[PDB]
């Protein structure tokens, strides 16, 4: 009956298709996909029972996705200047054609590519401006290869849809 459809906005280089399986199955292939791709998975919020549909497009955002959408997941990498800076495009291309001010959002930074070669490059402060310029919205950082907050962020999305109404 009750459908949430939650959108997953980042570039390709951000790590989000990681994370959309790593949930979806509790293990890690690294492989991402450039064309992104829908997904499902029954959740109980409140005790009842509630389907989560994932739409991840892969290019920007557009107007029939935007609409579609009931909460949005954006999500960079903590070692991509460029996963950072292509949220906050992405979230005004959003507000082109939803009012992002009333829908639930979740930030979602990366670690799985961080390393000896690819040093992390977006501290904590910078994060949490990241988090305020999209009306302080709640912020994870995520390992998909072994398992940091990836349920977290997906039910605090849930209980955001449910929560509106």
């Amino acid at each position: 009956e009750p459908e949430l459809k939650v959108g997953i906005v980042g570039n390709l280089a951000s790590g989000k298709s990681a994370l959309v399986h790593r949930y979806l199955t509790g293990t890690y292939v690294q492989e991402e996909s450039p064309e992104g791709g829908r997904f499902k998975k029954e959740i109980v919020v409140d005790g009842q029972s509630y389907l989560l549909l994932i739409r991840d497009e892969g290019g920007p955002p557009e107007a029939q996705f935007a609409m579609w959408v009931d909460a949005v997941i954006f999500v960079f990498s903590l070692e991509d200047e460029i996963s950072f800076q292509t949220v906050y495009h992405y979230y005004s291309r959003m507000a082109n054609y939803r009012n992002t001010s009333e829908i639930p959002l979740v930030l979602v930074g990366t670690q799985d590519a961080i390393s000896s070669a690819n040093p992390r490059v977006i501290d904590d402060a910078r994060a949490r401006k990241l988090s305020n310029d999209l009306k302080r919205c709640t912020y994870y950082e995520t390992c998909a290869t072994y398992g940091l907050n990836v349920e977290r962020v997906f039910q605090d999305v849930a209980q955001k849809i449910v929560a509106t109404r």
